[PDB]
């Protein structure tokens, strides 16, 4: 724990040029076109534009201990809104274009966003949801669960049960929960395309999720400012804010970013939306 390898913290942030940056997401929108099955993958570089640092960016909390300097929040948990990319993905689950979403964040942003819980594979546990030791049944609060490491909250299951509530966080020993690797897997594998969105793919099995698309000849997107583990496996490569890529290729596909009502949790993936005509391509 105090021993656990945080992998490589702080490397240099990669910014594409601009030009290549517009050239890059509309190769972006034509894969996404072309694609039968999009999953996204996302890690904490997806909620810094919310006030959260990431682990592993210059200002990461593993990168500023590796120097003996403190992390900052700009927002605590429970005041965080979601980015704009948070609200992308919810208009994407909406219109049909995304099967899945698969994060390692435990910031409860997607959830709060109102992302389809039943379209979602949370790697990591969630800070705001506890689960009753007994009946497995999950609580989503309006805030953080006080406990870290699958440990009792002090409250117990009110099902029609008195169960101990835990946490959902993993500890570094803890193995991820089975139910949300299957369905994240069984998404990647049968997925044409994977976008990994502000994570450098360092956790196993996390990181490696994506690249079980690339087999039977899945393609595989990463957008980060930093270099990730499988840049190598790339067929794209995007370095700049998801914020800025997530908008643009958004405008590309003609849809809008909705509006957050603030925090709203939806069990069950409702009926799809109408979404534009696509473009011819060649
Ligand atoms: N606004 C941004 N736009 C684009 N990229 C960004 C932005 N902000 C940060 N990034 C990039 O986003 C990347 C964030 O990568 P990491 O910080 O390792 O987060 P993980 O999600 O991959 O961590 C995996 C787990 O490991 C931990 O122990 C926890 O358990 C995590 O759940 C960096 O490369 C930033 O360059
Ligand atoms: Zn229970």
């Amino acid at each position: 724990p105090f021993t656990a390898d945080k992998g490589k913290c702080g490397l240099p942030e990669i910014f594409d040029p601009p030009e290549e940056l517009e050239r890059k997401v509309w190769e972006l929108a034509r894969l996404v076109w072309q694609s039968s099955s999009v999953v996204f993958h996302t890690g904490a570089g997806i909620s810094t534009a919310s006030g959260i640092p990431d682990f592993r960016g210059p200002h990461g909390v593993w990168t500023m201990e590796e120097r003996g300097l403190a992390p900052k929040f700009d927002t605590t948990f429970e005041s965080a809104r979601p980015t704009q990319t948070h609200m992308a993905l919810v208009q994407l689950e909406r219109v049909g274009l995304l099967r899945f979403l698969v994060s390692q964040n435990v910031d409860g942003l997607h959830v709060r966003s109102g992302f389809p819980r039943d379209k979602l594979a949370e790697l990591h546990g969630n800070m705001f949801v506890e689960e009753c030791a007994k009946c497995k049944t999950q609580y989503v609060r309006d805030t953080v669960v006080g406990t870290m490491g699958l440990k009792a909250t002090g409250r117990l299951c009110t099902v029609a049960c008195r169960g101990e509530l835990r946490d959902t966080i993993l500890d570094w020993e803890d193995s991820l929960p089975d139910r949300d690797l299957a369905l994240a897997d069984e998404a990647s594998r049968n997925a044409d395309l994977s976008i990994t969105l502000g994570t450098s793919l360092q956790i196993r099995p996390s990181g490696n999720l994506p690249l079980a698309t690339k087999r039977r000849g899945g393609r595989l997107v990463i957008v980060n400012l930093q270099p990730t583990k499988h840049d190598r496996h790339a067929d794209l490569r995007i370095h700049g804010y998801v914020d800025e890529v997530m908008t643009r290729l958004m405008k590309h596909l003609g849809l809008e970013i909705p509006a957050w009502d603030g925090p709203r949790v939806l069990e069950r993936a409702l009926p799809p939306l109408p979404r534009p005509p696509t473009p011819k391509l060649e």
